């Protein structure tokens, strides 16, 4: 996240790291059993990393669990990275409390213009926010001609674009995976962009309010 702040600890209880002897991208738990991320971030094990702030400090508030299963959308293009979007099945249920807890799923898309939180531990461009504590930027969603504009022949339907066109607020590399929260409803997932805080270069996410009808069936 680059020109966001420091979330305050725990705030984001959904967010989850996903670990292979390292961050390598974020993640969302909907339920107990079931973490939402991106299916570009996909690997056949991942140990998902609960309860987190800073992910190379052990505070006491992490749940350490191991995927059982890993699916990617069916519809997954890693072409033109459509439906980016995969969910995970923890080989135990995790544990809701003070700093682990469910993000709600989407049934209705949010309006364009719509003020929304995304988060993660990926890169800050800076030495004044460090990226190993889980850092937070509000951010809007922007149309879809906004979107064609800045990538054309790029965008597809599951995506959508949110940010700053003037740059210097946007999501960046190790982000991917992760959340965007409006309203208290995840409506989409870190996906891809072209660099990191870039004019006219706003970040694009996985559509969670068209594909959430694939997660319902999956986790059910
Ligand atoms: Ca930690
Ligand atoms: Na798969």
């Amino acid at each position: 996240i680059v020109g966001g702040y420091e979330c305050t600890k725990h705030s984001q209880a959904h967010q989850v790291s996903l670990n292979s002897g390292y961050h390598f991208c974020g993640g969302s738990l909907v339920s107990k059993d079931w973490v939402v991320s991106a299916a570009h971030c996909y690997k056949s094990v991942l140990r998902v990393r609960l309860g987190e702030h800073h992910i190379r400090v052990n505070e006491g508030t992490e749940q350490y669990i191991s995927s059982s299963s890993v699916i990617r959308h069916p519809n997954y293009s890693s072409y033109n990275i459509n439906n980016d979007i995969m969910l995970i099945k923890l080989t135990k249920p995790a544990t809701l409390n003070q700093y682990v807890h469910a993000v709600a799923l989407p049934t209705e898309c949010a309006a364009d213009a719509t003020m929304c939180t995304v988060s993660g531990w990926g890169n800050t461009m800076s030495s004044v926010a460090d990226g190993d504590k889980l850092q937070c930027l509000s951010l809007p969603i922007l149309s879809h001609a906004d979107c064609a504009n800045s990538y054309p022949g790029m965008i597809t339907q599951s995506m959508f674009c949110a940010g700053y066109l003037e740059g210097g607020k946007d999501s960046c590399q190790g982000d991917s995976g992760g959340p965007v929260v409006c309203n208290g409803v995840l409506q989409g997932v870190v996906s891809w962009g072209y660099g990191c805080a870039e004019r006219d270069h706003p970040g694009v996410y996985a559509k969670v309010c068209v594909l959430s009808g694939w997660v319902r069936d999956t986790m059910a």
